[PDB]
C-alpha cells in the first residue's frame, strides 16, 4: 500500500527530477581515479580470469571484442576533466554563492578541497549524462566478494539499545542498493544481436521480479532519501543564484522536493529516535568504509556509481541523524555545512532510485504483455 503513494510522488517528479540531474551544477561527480583497495591490486594488476566478468550471456568468446565487460564498463574520454583544488565540490552550500566572497580571500589562497578532507591523488569531473549506469558485464567471484564482504559486515556493539534495529537498517539500505543497480543493468542491456540496448525482462525476473523483497528494499532506500531531501529543504541556502548557468537550481530543485510530502516521512525511517549515539556513529562509521570499499571494484562505471549511491546514502543518515535532535539554530548549519559533493551524490542517489522505481512499472508492463501474448 505504501507502494501506492511512493510511486504516485515519484511519477509526478520523474520528469522535473531528471531535468535537474541534468543540469551543468549537478551533471558532474568528483572521482579519484587512484584506487586504495585494501586487497588485491585495483589500480594496475587488472582484474585476471575473469574473476571480475559474469557467465550471463552465453560466452563471450562468440561476441565481438568491443562488447567485452572491461570495455562496457569503462569511461568515456571526451566527457571528464581534471578536477582542481578549487573545485566548487569541496565547498560548503554555503561558500558557493557567500555575498561575493564575504569570507575574503583577495589574497594568499584557499584550498576547500584539501580542507574538507578531499585528499584525492589523482581526481577528476566526470560527465555523468554521458557516462550512465549500466549493464557492464562485471561480476563472477570480485563482485561476489565485494556484495558478501559489504553484507558480513553488519555487526553491531552488543549492549546497545537498537543493536538489531541498526542491523536491519544497515541491511535494507545495502539491498535496496544492491537491487537498484540489478535492475538498471536489466534495463540498460546489451543486445549482443543488434548492438543496441534494451530492456532484458528475464535478467530483471532473474535478479529482481522474482524476489518481491528486493523491490520492496528500493522503496525503502527511495523514502530515506526522499525523507532526508524533505528534511533539508527549509534550510538550503541560495547556493545557486550568483551563478549565471545555475541561477535557478535552487528554486527547481525547491520544485522537486516539496512534492514529496507523504505521511510516510512520520515513521522513523532509521531508527534515529531509537538508536544510541554509539550506534549512530557506527553505523555512519559502516557506510564510509562500504564508499571505501568501492575502490576495489575494477569495472569503473561501477566504481563511479557506486561511489555515488554509497556516499548518497551515507550523506541521508547523517541528515536524519543529526537534524532528528537539533533547533533551528543547528538545522541551518548542518544543511549549511553539506558539500556540494555530499549533495550531488544525496540528488543522484534519489535520481538512481526514481529510475529504478520507474524501471519496475515498465518491466512489469512487460512481463504482463509477453503473458497476455501466450
Ligand atoms: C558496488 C558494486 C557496483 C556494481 N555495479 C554494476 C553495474 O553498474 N552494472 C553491471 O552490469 N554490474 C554491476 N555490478 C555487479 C552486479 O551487482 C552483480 O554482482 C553482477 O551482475 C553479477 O550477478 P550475480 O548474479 O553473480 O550476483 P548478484 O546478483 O550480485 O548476487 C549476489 C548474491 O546476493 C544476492 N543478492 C542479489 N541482489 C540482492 C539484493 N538486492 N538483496 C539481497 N541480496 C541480493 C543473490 O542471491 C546472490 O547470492 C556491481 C557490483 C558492486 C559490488
Ligand atoms: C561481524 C562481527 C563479528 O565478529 N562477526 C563474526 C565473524 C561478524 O559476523
Amino acid at each position: 500500500g505504501s507502494f501506492n503513494e511512493l510511486n504516485a510522488i515519484n511519477e509526478n517528479i520523474r520528469d522535473d527530477l531528471s531535468a535537474l540531474l541534468k543540469s551543468d551544477f549537478f551533471k558532474y561527480f568528483r572521482l579519484d581515479l587512484y584506487k586504495q583497495c585494501s586487497f588485491w591490486d585495483a589500480n594496475d594488476g587488472l582484474c585476471l580470469n575473469r574473476a571480475c566478468s559474469v557467465d550471463v550471456v552465453e560466452d563471450w568468446d562468440t561476441l565481438p571484442e568491443y562488447w567485452q565487460p572491461e570495455i562496457l564498463g569503462s569511461f568515456n574520454n571526451d566527457t571528464m576533466k581534471e578536477a582542481d583544488d578549487s573545485d566548487d565540490e569541496c565547498k560548503f552550500l554555503d561558500q558557493l554563492c557567500q555575498t561575493s566572497k564575504k569570507p575574503v580571500d583577495i589574497e594568499d589562497t584557499i584550498n576547500y578541497c584539501d580542507v574538507n578532507d578531499f585528499n584525492g591523488k589523482n581526481a577528476v569531473l566526470i560527465d555523468l549524462t554521458a557516462n550512465p549506469e549500466r549493464f557492464t558485464g562485471y561480476g563472477g567471484k570480485q563482485a561476489g566478494q565485494i556484495w558478501s564482504t559489504i553484507y558480513q559486515d553488519n555487526c553491531f556493539t552488543i549492549g546497545e539499545t537498537g543493536e538489531s534495529l541498526a542491523k536491519d537498517a544497515f541491511y535494507r539500505l545495502v539491498s535496496g542498493f544492491h537491487a537498484s543497480i540489478g535492475t538498471h543493468l536489466s534495463k540498460e542491456y546489451l543486445n549482443t544481436k543488434t548492438g543496441k540496448w534494451e530492456p532484458n525482462l528475464d535478467l530483471f525476473m532473474a535478479r529482481i521480479g522474482n524476489f518481491p523483497d528486493r523491490v520492496t528494499n528500493m522503496y525503502f532506500n527511495y523514502a530515506v532519501v526522499a525523507k532526508a531531501l524533505w528534511k533539508i529543504q527549509p534550510y538550503l541556502p541560495e547556493f545557486s543564484f550568483c551563478d549565471l548557468v545555475n541561477k535557478e537550481i535552487k528554486n527547481k530543485m525547491d520544485n522537486v522536493i516539496s512534492q514529496l510530502d507523504t505521511k510516510i516521512f512520520n515513521e522513523d525511517l532509521v531508527f534515529a529516535n531509537d538508536l544510541s549515539l554509539t550506534l549512530k556513529d557506527e553505523f555512519r562509521s559502516r557506510f564510509k568504509n562500504v564508499t571505501k570499499i568501492m575502490d576495489c571494484v575494477q569495472c569503473d562505471r561501477c566504481r563511479l556509481w557506486g561511489k555515488i549511491q554509497t556516499t548518497g546514502y551515507a550523506t541521508a543518515l547523517k541528515i536524519l541523524f543529526e537534524i532528528n535532535d537539533a533547533d533551528e539554530f543547528t538545522k541551518q548549519h548542518i544543511v549549511g555545512k553539506l558539500t556540494k559533493y555530499e549533495l550531488i551524490a544525496l540528488l543522484q542517489t534519489f535520481g538512481r532510485l526514481s529510475e529504478s522505481i520507474e524501471s519496475v512499472n515498465m518491466f512489469e508492463k512487460m512481463y504482463g504483455k509477453r503473458l497476455l501474448e501466450r
